[PDB]
């Protein structure tokens, strides 16, 4: 008589389970952690609040935490990223989950709250797993007392890490965190190669547009912008790249991309005259990858080529000024998460109007909103890091320290390189790759152990 | 004219070298921007720089920027095959002491370094060191320790040199502070990677004129050089396999679209012939070493390689390949300079029509510099703008003149601050005609940076 | 008002389909340009076209262009899984007879074709055929020969269909002339190649959401479909090997940077398990058949494949893969529509956690259409602009009205003239915003062409 | 005491012979024919005038013809394309060759004349091998009596085939020809993949310029244009493509290139006003690939970005208006086959002037002028076709046939597809590739012999 959940349709659980069984075969690092730690039950007595996209891959993460001894209560960190069959399979296994594809904002907040409250009262949670910092913010702001019991937070993504570092700087962070994002087997795997796989996937599913031969503008060239640019270039798009960071812009040039600004002289003074109208007038697709605010702004949207596609693969939808488009332009739904935005006015639209843009996932994370985000074999790296970060903080028991010792222990850290290498080795073996073992003389020659770590902590890969 | 303090192959190549220098200047906007920015201030007035780095046209622009900012220099190459003789001639013709030519012997290489160190039989009054690989740094510390008493710092170009500096620092044997120029992003992630992408397939074509498309390559290593090298071959249509000891680098190779393999069965290098994956090596048309490690293409691998395979090294030192084994056992037939056929049929003589040979490029020395011209000027612009800034910083710090307590606080191996890395990058991007967008105040506040940068935390890996 | 002459999955999908048709029209400038150019002239007035081709959104734009030009049509799909139900619904809601849904049985497939042929239980007075694969053409010749006496021609979309026409021609059994639409350059070297480049990895992602980067693929065939398929996988970072029986196509694969391998030791398929290269197939994560041939992924290959390999086919017919052997011997577990795990453990049931299975996509039917949406509108633009021109040409020639002696001289399989192929291509280039340069009169004289084209001899291969 | 030659330096012969021995191991189709036909001596009695780039690869072709029984007398078909060590090895083998790198135009014509004449009188030639049509034209216009004895012409390249078809159309072709260009193992190997290998090769040797991130304009997108665009794009150039043929332009778009015209709206009206100055002012490299005349004209040259590189990889230098540049601008030699062209005027230049273009090989074929042309393993295909074509036309013995039989055979033809396939098969095996053999049922199913040919003659690959 398990009822402690809310999903779109529980009858999808058998389908969800079939896809979980396939995903386990694609996630050797994660499944290897189940075998390595199951006898030891290192998460026995852990009670984890989880807030991350309720996909099949998150399903395998959740069941790994449970196989290692944890109880969890789960929600998604985006209104469109849940795969309903994954949420169903998790609920049907007796696990509290509150997530469905197509939540309203109010439902999104309610879902987080159902993880935080059990039977109307704060759950006795002692760990947090977060992706974007929304659950972390709600606990700090609305349930600060619960953080007196919590041993740490493991944060998945760049945007969430920034918010943790803000709190650390301000002295408002109450528990230590692991920056899971900055493991190499996360940031340089998930953020880059994951978006390479899933950006053109989402655009094809949403529009079925030919990309070859067409003009794209990618805003940003960090890890997600690098992966996004490659996703489009390998399809034969002519890709241009915008950046505020000259080092990242240098890499885009060397990678064979023309680097341009939406603005004359690169100066964003807020006027229409600042827009390079010739440039925007040729662009068939714009993709925002920055984690910043309003990098595809109202004047850019006004200048864009008719029938251009607009989408965002950064964590939050405020990269694009969708508010301006809601206020001024008429939205025509093509199908779920695909809207034609008619620039002729707000008062209805001509069904045969040519002057529209196509917006994907209402500006929300497009790879998860219009497709299924990253594939299992990539999320294997990210989620093996999450499990190890959860064990790492849970075994250190920060919440049991006195305040003076807590202050010394409070930090936002990355996992040590030896663990990053262990995850990577399991990923490499999953491809059938064979890593070479150094001889003792060679290890001495370059100053490393035969067992690693193989690089100084300064190394950038 | 009057000035004889140099040794080059052919001083009559100077006009040609000057022509190429004027072109390279147009390809190096960050370096020429520093030249214009600092010429009036002469921040290197009174600097006396010992420099040891490949005497190419690009190094010529570096040398003349240091001189233009007030420095005196004495120069040698850090490799026996990497000098461009017309670049060396142009520098000597400018009145600048340089001891470098393409095709030095080992003894001549050592002699050239000593000629920078000594002027008229006695130690020059050097006070700065610019180095690439640590050979000059090592000679100073071992054979001329008294000279380091007046030297304010070393600016070290490459990964191998940095490793050597960090070991000396850990051992307490490093006598002057250093700047790790290699780990500026506009060096490591530009020169080490994209420079090898441009220049590896360049050198292989010049040396052999072999079609690369459709053939099988084995790249040993997948760090910055191995990454760029693998791409140099893959973009030509080679079927590239990658070897690594680092599972993170190996993961990157898989995700980049390469099969990851080991020359040894199960990756276990026990020194036996039986440990060689003979089936794998018997299919390889080209092997490239990129590791900075020792004996990563060993005798048993050389024995097992496909007939007529090409063997080369693009790491700093030639001991990546066991060329000593090949000198001891196999007959060498020079095809042309820096290209030898190595006949595996025996030591004394060869059949001119023997089919069982390998082709070795540059006798195992850095192949991009030995068989072509190394990295192009527009890439070396980034590396050498960092060098100029590093020289300015350490020279103005004046370590040799500080009290002992201050020396102890500053005796370290550091990178340049990220703000300077970004300033070099910005000039490189402008050189391509790229335009960097300026953050609005609100956007800068949103991501927690200054509008002027730095734009990333020091943890960032790019 | 009272239109019932159709059969689709769900007529209420029509508004959705119309929204997507309006979008597709903006992606199909060559086809809509033909609609605008010819609509006033009504060149297809009196044409009664039997159409058998994948009932996609792209085919909807084709259908409505034929109707806009004056034709009546009766339509079916040429594959049981390729229909987009919202496209079929929009076409039916427009009062156009269409018999098509995703997930037909074979019996329903034949029934749908027969519903186009018969109107109110009697042969429709058809006078034109548009076909993709030859099934409609074969049913007409075998079962309704009297209908062909009134048909002016067949316009055939695809390589396999053209092969069937040329067999009939050589055997003396073809009853009406045909245009080979496939071999326009704006079809064959657009649709067959670039279409599969877009849609193969699309369909694999939708069916499995597998990572492709770093995994091993075997593509059987390197014609136009195999070239486009190989690129679809390689651009994702797969390690792609290619099999071929044609040495010229194999040479192209080598030069394009692929290893060319055979499933059979030394390429010799003697029908035994012993001839299978077990080591090679045991490494393969994905096999794709592209040949138009029979049993190129056979039972012994399926037995040898790596556990959990994906198997699919993008040639026209499912007999490229021996699925019948798999139905006879192994247990099928449906993951979701058009995605099956095939458990090699036995026929009677399976362990839900068995590791020894293959994933078959679309039951071996055309995978890009079965698991995704086939080629994108802007590619199908070229193919379907050729179809419209071919229908106009054969309809206006009026073969069916000729005396028997003249029918014999006119009975042929021809391609469209190069000038029309160029005109389709020009509208496609304009759709991308490309600007084609115009020759000066002196340049046109220098290379021996008219300023307006055609620009190449008919021998030219592009 | 053999002296019937003229080369730069006979002392280079040992070096040339070393490179020929290597090249033989890279040319299995050609060396396989050499071994196959040696017993039969199919070219016994053949006396071949040859005019083709005197490279190491041509050396292996020459010695194959001689090994099969021919006598030859040889010249290069370009003033810059000879490898002097190849010419020396051929001469030192006792084979008449007249060729060196850096001929004058007068010397070029002298060298062809030295193959035509032996001892001051027309040689008793009976076969012609040509690349570009210059020898063919001199024979028809200056030595027509010699054509009465000649059985055929085997012509290497697109430009020469066009000239042969123009002669045939006008009734002036005196002997039959085989169009070697249009074997698939020549056109879609040599013309495309050869330029992919050797174009960026020649630009690097001439300028050592970084190509990644810079802007290129390739004029033409036929086989040479396709290969050239790939040569630059695989280095990271941003490549734009110009074409007059809309089908070729369509391929460029689908291949991921922006298609542009040097002229506004594509209309070349001869005035500066028609130039797209904004476009040409951003171009770092222009490469002409057309076989046409004046496709990089004076007005384009005036408008190119300062310091742009200009080069031609079509057969003749008139693709670029070098005559305009000689008349108006000052040329500064950087090194052989590399000139700075100073747009500041005719009479002298400032050595530090910034307003120059870099011209490679004085506008002559740049892959052969500034590097070594195509590599051996590519030329293997072209030159195996040359040998087969020479055997075919020599055995047909056209010069001996009665007039009505000559009339049936006076044509320009390609080799049969079966031979094209057999050449390709040897190339594939050179890579270690394994071709699959059809079963009898599969051969029957697609309507081919198990031995091939596998494609109809209509097939375009
Ligand atoms: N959708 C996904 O699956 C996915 C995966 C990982 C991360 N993310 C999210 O994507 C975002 C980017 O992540 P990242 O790891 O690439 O961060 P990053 O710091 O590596 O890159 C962001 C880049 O944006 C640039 N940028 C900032 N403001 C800009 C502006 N106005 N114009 C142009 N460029 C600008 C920065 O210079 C930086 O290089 C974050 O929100 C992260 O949480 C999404
Ligand atoms: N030729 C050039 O122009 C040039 C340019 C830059 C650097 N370098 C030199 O190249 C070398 C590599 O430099 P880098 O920056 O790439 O260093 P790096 O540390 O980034 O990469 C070296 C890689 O080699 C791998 N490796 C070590 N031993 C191995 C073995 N036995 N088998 C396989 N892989 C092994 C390591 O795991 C590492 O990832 C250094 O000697 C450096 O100074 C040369
Ligand atoms: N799914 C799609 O959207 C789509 C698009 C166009 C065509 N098609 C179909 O795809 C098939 C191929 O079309 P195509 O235009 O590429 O034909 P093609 O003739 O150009 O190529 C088929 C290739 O298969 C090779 N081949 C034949 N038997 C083989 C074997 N046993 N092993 C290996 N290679 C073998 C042939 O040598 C040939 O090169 C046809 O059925 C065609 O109708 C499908
Ligand atoms: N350098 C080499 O090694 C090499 C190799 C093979 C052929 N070639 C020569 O290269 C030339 C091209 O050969 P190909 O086989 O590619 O010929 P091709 O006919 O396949 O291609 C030439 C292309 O130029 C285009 N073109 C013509 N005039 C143009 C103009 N004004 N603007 C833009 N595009 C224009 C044509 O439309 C055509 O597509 C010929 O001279 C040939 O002899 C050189
Ligand atoms: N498939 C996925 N599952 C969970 N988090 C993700 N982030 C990006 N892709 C994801
Ligand atoms: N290397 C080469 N030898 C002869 N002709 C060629 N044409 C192109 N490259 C050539
Ligand atoms: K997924
Ligand atoms: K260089
Ligand atoms: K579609
Ligand atoms: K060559």
């Amino acid at each position: 008589g398990f009822t402690d959940y809310k999903v779109a349709d529980i009858t999808l659980a058998a389908w969800g389970r079939r896809e979980l069984i396939i995903a386990e075969s694609e996630m050797p690092a994660l499944m290897g952690l189940r075998r390595k730690y199951a006898g030891q039950q290192p998460l026995k007595g852990a009670k984890i609040l989880g807030c991350i996209h309720m996909t099949i891959q998150t399903g395998v993460l959740i069941e790994t935490l449970v196989a290692l001894g944890a109880e969890v209560r789960w929600s998604s960190c985006n209104i469109f990223s849940t795969q309903d069959q994954a949420a169903a399979a998790i609920a049907a296994a007796g696990i509290p989950v509150f997530a469905w594809k197509g939540e309203t904002e109010e439902e999104y907040e309610w879902c987080i709250e159902q993880t935080i409250l059990k039977d109307g009262q704060p759950w006795d949670a002692n760990m947090v797993l977060d992706d974007g910092g929304d659950l972390t913010e709600i606990l700090h702001k609305k349930y600060p007392q619960m953080l007196e019991r919590i041993h740490g937070i493991t944060e998945e993504t760049t945007t969430g890490v920034h918010r943790l570092l803000d709190m650390l700087k301000n002295g408002t962070l109450k528990v230590p965190a692991i920056n899971v994002n900055d493991s190499v087997t996360k940031s340089k795997n998930d953020n880059k190669y994951g978006c390479r796989h899933s950006l053109n996937d989402a655009i094809k599913r949403g529009t079925d547009h030919l990309l070859s031969g067409k003009q794209a503008l990618v805003i940003g060239y960090g890890d997600v912008g690098k992966g996004s640019s490659q996703s489009l270039r390998q399809e034969g798009m002519i890709v241009k790249v915008a950046e505020v960071d000259p080092i990242c812009a240098m890499q885009a040039c060397m990678d064979g991309f023309e680097v341009v600004s939406p603005y004359k002289n690169g100066i964003n003074d807020g006027t229409e005259a600042s827009i390079d109208a010739a440039l925007l007038g040729k662009i068939d697709l714009i993709v925002t990858t920055t984690g910043n605010v309003n990098v595809c702004d109202a004047n850019m949207l006004k200048a864009l080529k008719k029938r251009a596609v607009v989408c965002n693969i950064g964590h939050f939808d405020n990269e694009i000024d969708t508010a301006f488009m809601r206020k001024n332009w008429a939205w025509e739904e093509v199908k779920p998460q695909v809207h034609k935005i008619h620039r002729t006015g707000k008062d209805g639209f001509d069904a045969h109007n040519d002057d529209y843009l196509i917006l994907l996932a209402e500006g929300r994370l497009v790879n998860l909103g219009n497709a299924t985000g990253h594939p299992s074999r990539i999320m294997d790296g990210s989620f093996a890091n999450q499990v190890l970060a959860q064990i790492h903080l849970f075994e250190q028991k920060y919440a049991d320290l006195p305040a003076a010792e807590k202050a010394k222990r409070l930090s936002v850290e990355v996992l040590p390189k030896k663990l990053d290498e262990e995850v990577a080795l399991e990923m490499v073996k999953g491809f059938g790759g064979v890593v070479t073992q150094l001889t003792p003389k060679q290890a001495e020659y370059i100053g490393v152990s035969v067992e690693g770590p193989f690089k100084p902590d300064t190394y950038r890969y």
